[PDB]
């Protein structure tokens, strides 16, 4: 049933919850459908640059894709720092698109920030290096502070 495979990049988190004493540990968890994935985890760092990828598997253009924060303690619970969801099918949709050959650079749909939605900024679905491209900052809810910077790329399954 499979569509394809959604690169989810997750870039960094800015200024993110401190859930230790002055730091925190955080790594990212990704879910969608049954889907679950997760980032290595950085310390110390509430600016950590995962520069990481996390592949998920995809059968529907209908699905939301959810992430949660956390800080590891080794040796106990892991606390939250907030959470954010997002739309892949706006991205799927202009994937569908008659896309090829338009000039490097070209905007090709753009994602508003809502009360309903996670977007700290509208989110470029860009046409780049003939890639299409949706670059996200995502605000973290249910957290007094944090924000994630990640980027959706596509992998064909033949
Ligand atoms: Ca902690
Ligand atoms: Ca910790």
């Amino acid at each position: 049933d499979l569509l394809g495979l959604l690169r989810i990049r997750i870039k960094r988190g800015v200024n993110l919850a401190v859930r230790d004493i002055s730091s925190s540990d955080p790594y990212v968890v990704v879910k969608m459908g049954k889907q679950k994935l997760k980032t290595r985890v950085i310390n110390k760092d509430v600016n950590p640059e995962w520069n990481e990828d996390l592949t998920l598997s995809v059968t529907d253009s209908n699905l939301t894709v959810l992430l949660t924060v956390y800080d590891h303690d080794m040796f106990s619970k892991d606390d939250k720092m907030g959470d954010a969801e997002f739309e892949i099918s706006p991205y799927i949709e202009a994937l569908r698109m008659q896309l090829d050959g338009l000039p490097s650079g070209t905007i090709v749909t753009t994602v508003k920030p809502s009360r309903r939605n996670c977007l700290a900024e509208e989110s470029r679905v860009t046409w780049v290096d003939g890639k299409l491209v949706q670059d996200l900052v995502l605000r973290l809810r249910h957290v007094e502070c944090g924000e994630v910077e990640a980027q959706l790329q596509w992998i064909d399954l033949p």
